């Protein structure tokens, strides 16, 4: 793909981490931490699931970003409505204001309603994310395959401001401790 030369510098927001997250000094990286991280709850944090938004909201434009995925067992990436639910369980589906792809049990999967199997031959190390606000696109591609395209979502209703989203997933297995980490351009 051409779309590198809309690289945005994204950086996470703190005050939106669900309280077991520990976000770098940089605010580029995020780990799950195995204990609560000492940090006073508010109405912004996700409660369920390893959860944190970008700081930066999308409401027109182009825009890029690449996050590494090295080693991870799951995780869930992509943009989101900044209104999103941030209590309780849901889904990651445009109904409920998620664009997102993840990695769970060895399948890559889009998160549509109801989800819908990817096809990637060479697991990816780094992810790209492409945002076209005014053509309502998201799309994802894979940074270690030469770019390759992974999935489109089209006809995309944001219905608000975007935020870049991140999930770093569960620990269940010891398998799932190492960062998401968003690269340099
Ligand atoms: N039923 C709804 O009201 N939806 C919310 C907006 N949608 C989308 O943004 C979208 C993009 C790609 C697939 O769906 C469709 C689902």
């Amino acid at each position: 793909h051409h779309h590198h030369h809309h690289m945005v510098h994204i950086t996470l927001d703190r005050n939106t981490a669900n309280s077991w997250l520990i976000i770098s000094k940089d605010r580029r990286q995020v780990r799950m931490g195995d204990t609560h991280q000492n940090v006073s709850d508010n109405k912004e944090r996700f409660s369920n699931y390893p959860m944190v938004l970008g700081a930066q909201r999308f409401s027109s434009g182009k825009m890029y970003w690449e996050v590494d995925v090295t080693q991870k067992e799951a995780w869930d990436l992509g943009v989101c409505r900044d209104s999103v639910q941030r209590k309780g369980q849901f889904s990651l589906s445009p109904e409920n204001g998620f664009w997102t792809i993840w990695l769970w049990q060895d399948s890559y999967e889009a998160g549509t309603s109801p989800q819908t199997t990817l096809h990637i031959q060479v697991p990816p190390c780094q992810i790209g994310i492409f945002v076209d606000y005014e053509a309502g696109v998201v799309s994802f591609y894979n940074i270690t395959d030469h770019g390759s395209l992974i999935y489109t979502f089209s006809e995309c209703v944001f219905a608000g401001p975007l935020r870049p989203f991140f999930n770093v997933g569960f620990n269940y297995s010891g398998g799932n401790a190492a960062p998401l980490k968003l690269c340099p351009l």
